C-alpha cells in the first residue's frame, strides 16, 4: 500500500508516488535519491497481457494492472539499492552503498532457545502494537479515496502487523459492483493461481524486513513450522510459543498467551461487499483456533504427512494449465493444497498448506482473516522452504510460469498485488539463499 507521503491529495492526483529522500534543496528536490545516484523517478511498467476469461469485468476493479489505478509514476532504483524513495536495499544487502551481503538463517521455530522462543513471540507482539512506520492503509476504492469533501485522502495509519493481514485481504477481496447487487468473487490475486507461492514469498519477506527495523536487529529472522508431521495436535500451540487452547472456552487461545490478547481486522465482510469500502484499522472480536476441532469434516483432523512432502517435490513442472486450482500435476497446486501430494487434482482433496490452514478450525481457516492468527506466519515460512528446495532442485525454471493466460493477477509479469514498490512475481522467482538474502536450516524426507 502506499508510503504515507504518497498518500495525499497532490500526489494521488498527479499519479506521482515519488517520495523525496534528503530533500535539502527543498521539497521535490530529491525525488527516489536522485540527488545521490540511488534512483530516479520514472513510469510503471505494469502487464499487459490478457487473463484468463474466468474474471468479466476488466475496468471494474483497482487490482487490475496493479499499480495504474493509483499512481503511474514511481521509483526506480540503481543497481542494488531498494525501497519506496530508494533510501535501502535489496535483499541481501546492506550499507550506506548497498554493498555489504547479509545471510540470514530460518530455522524451525522449536528448535530455538528459550530466550529465542521467547524473544520471537515478543517481537510478534510488538509488532502487532506498533504503528507501521512507511505504509499507510485506505478505507475507500480509489473512487471515493479523497474523501467527501474531495480533499481528504482516506488512508489509516496501521500496526506493523496488521498491515501484513490487510495486503493478504486486500489481494482476496471480491470485486464491488455497485450498491444493489453481489459482489463478485471469481477472482484472487494471490490464490488458486501460479502467484500463489511467490505472493506470499514476498508478504514473509516484507514482515521479516518490517520487524528487523522495528527491532533494531539487522539479523532478526522468520522461523517455520514444520506442519508435515501427520500429527493429531498442533505441536507449537504451547503458552511458550503460540498459544494453547484456553480452559475456559476450547475454542479461544489460552489466557497465559499474549495471543489470547491480538484482536482481528479485516471481519466486517457484510459491510466491505455491500457498502463497497475497505477493511481498516479498528480491531473486533478475539481469534478463534480450535486444533483437529472440524469433527464435521474428518479429512482436516490431521495434518500433513511427512511423505507428502516428499512426494510433491518430485512435481517436476512449477504450473500446468489451466494454472488454477484445478490444475494437475502441478507443484504450485499440489504444495498449495488442491492437488494431492502426487499432482492428481480431485475438488474434494485438501492436502499441504491448505490442509494446515483448516487444521486450525477457526480464524486461520477463512481466507480473507487467516494472518490475523499468528500460526499464519510459520505456517507460510515452511511453505516457502518447500518452495524454495523446489526452486534449487530444479534450477529456477521459470518456464512453465504463464506469462499470459492465467486468472486475473497471476501472470509472470503482473505486480504483485497490492505490494510496494511494484514487484513482479518474476523478481521472487529465485533460490532464497543466492538473491534474497535467507536460507533455511531444513532436512527433507525420502
Ligand atoms: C498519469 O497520471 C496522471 C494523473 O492522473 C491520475 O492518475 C491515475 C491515478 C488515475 O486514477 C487518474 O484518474 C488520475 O487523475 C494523468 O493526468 C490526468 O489524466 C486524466 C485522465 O484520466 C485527465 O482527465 C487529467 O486531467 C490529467 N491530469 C493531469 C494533472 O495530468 C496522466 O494522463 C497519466 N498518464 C498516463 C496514464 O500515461
Ligand atoms: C477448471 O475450472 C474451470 C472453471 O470452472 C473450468 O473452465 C471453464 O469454466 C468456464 C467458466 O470460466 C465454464 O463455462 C466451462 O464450463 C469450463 N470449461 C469447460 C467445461 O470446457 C475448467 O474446465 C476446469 N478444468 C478442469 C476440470 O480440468
Ligand atoms: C471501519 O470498519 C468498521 C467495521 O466495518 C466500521 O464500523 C462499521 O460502521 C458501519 C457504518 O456504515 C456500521 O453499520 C457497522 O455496524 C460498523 N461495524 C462495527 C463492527 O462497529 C467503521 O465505521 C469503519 N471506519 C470507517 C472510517 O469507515
Ligand atoms: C470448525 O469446525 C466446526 C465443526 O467441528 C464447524 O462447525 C460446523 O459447521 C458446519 C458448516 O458450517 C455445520 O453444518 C455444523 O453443524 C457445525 N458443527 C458444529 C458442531 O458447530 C465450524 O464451522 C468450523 N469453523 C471454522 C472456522 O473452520
Ligand atoms: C498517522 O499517524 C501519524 C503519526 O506518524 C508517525 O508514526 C509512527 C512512526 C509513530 O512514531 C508516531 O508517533 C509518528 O508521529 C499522525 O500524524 C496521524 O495521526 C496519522 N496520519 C495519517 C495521514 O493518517
Ligand atoms: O489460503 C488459505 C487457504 C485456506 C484453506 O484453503 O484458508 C485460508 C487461507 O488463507
Ligand atoms: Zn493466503
Ligand atoms: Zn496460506
Amino acid at each position: 500500500q502506499f508510503p504515507r507521503q504518497c498518500a495525499t491529495v497532490e500526489a494521488l492526483r498527479s499519479g506521482m508516488c515519488c517520495p523525496d529522500l534528503s530533500p535539502v534543496s527543498g521539497p521535490g528536490t530529491d525525488r527516489c535519491g536522485s540527488s545521490s545516484g540511488r534512483g530516479r523517478c520514472e513510469a510503471v511498467t505494469a502487464d499487459s497481457r490478457p487473463h484468463s476469461p474466468q474474471y468479466p469485468h476488466d475496468g471494474r476493479d483497482d487490482r487490475e494492472v496493479w499499480p495504474l489505478r493509483f499512481f503511474n509514476r514511481t521509483c526506480h532504483c540503481n543497481g542494488n539499492f531498494s525501497g519506496h524513495n530508494c533510501g535501502t536495499c535489496r535483499p541481501g544487502w546492506r550499507g550506506a552503498a548497498c554493498d555489504q551481503r547479509v545471510l540470514i538463517v530460518r530455522r524451525n521455530l522449536l528448535d530455538l532457545s528459550k530466550e529465542e522462543k521467547n524473544h520471537f513471540v515478543r517481537a510478534l507482539d510488538m509488532a502487532k502494537r506498533t504503528t507501521h512506520p512507511l505504509f499507510v492503509i485506505a478505507t475507500r476504492r480509489s473512487e471515493e479515496i479523497l474523501g467527501p469533501d474531495g480533499n481528504t485522502p482516506q488512508f489509516e495509519n496501521i500496526s506493523i502487523y496488521n498491515y501484513f493481514v490487510w495486503t493478504h485481504y486486500y489481494s482476496v477481496k471480491k470485486t464491488f459492483l455497485g450498491v444493489g447487487q453481489e459482489s463478485f468473487g471469481e477472482v484472487d490475486f494471490s490464490h488458486e493461481g501460479p502467484a500463489f507461492l511467490t505472493w506470499h514469498r514476498y508478504h514473509l519477506l516484507r514482515l521479516e524486513k518490517d520487524m528487523q527495523e522495528m527491532l533494531q536487529e539487522p539479523s532478526f529472522s522468520l522461523p517455520y513450522w514444520n506442519f508435515a508431521t501427520g500429527k493429531n495436535v498442533c505441536d507449537i500451540c504451547t503458552d511458550d510459543l503460540m498459544g494453547s487452547r484456553s480452559n475456559f472456552d476450547s475454542t479461544l487461545i489460552s489466557p497465559n498467551s499474549v495471543f489470547s490478547q491480538w484482536r482481528v481486522v479485516c471481519d466486517s465482510l457484510e459491510d466491505y461487499d455491500t457498502l463497497g469500502t475497505l477493511c481498516n484499522s479498528t480491531e473486533d472480536g478475539p481469534i478463534r483456533r480450535n486444533p483437529a476441532g472440524n469433527v464435521a469434516r474428518p479429512m482436516v483432523q490431521r495434518l500433513p504427512e511427512p511423505q507428502d512432502v516428499a512426494q510433491c517435490l518430485e512435481v517436476g513442472l512449477f504450473d500446468t494449465p489451466p494454472f488454477y486450482s484445478n490444475s494437475t500435476n502441478s507443484f504450485r497446486n499440489t504444495v498449495e493444497g488442491y492437488s494431492d501430494p502426487t499432482g492428481k487434482y480431485d475438488p474434494a482433496v485438501r492436502s499441504l498448506h491448505n490442509l494446515a490452514h483448516l487444521f486450525l478450525n477457526g480464524t486461520g481457516g477463512q481466507t480473507h482473516l487467516s494472518p490475523n492468527d499468528p500460526i499464519f506466519v510459520l505456517l507460510h515460512t515452511f511453505t516457502d522452504a518447500v518452495f524454495d528446495e523446489w526452486l534449487r532442485r530444479y534450477n529456477a525454471d521459470i518456464s512453465t510460469f504463464p506469462l499470459e493466460n492465467a486468472p486475473i493477477g497471476h501472470n509472470r509479469q503482473y505486480n504483485m498485488v497490492p505490494f510496494w514498490p511494484p514487484v513482479t512475481n518474476t523478481e521472487m522467482f529465485v533460490t532464497a539463499p543466492d538473491n534474497l538474502g535467507y536460507t533455511y536450516e531444513i532436512q527433507w524426507p525420502s
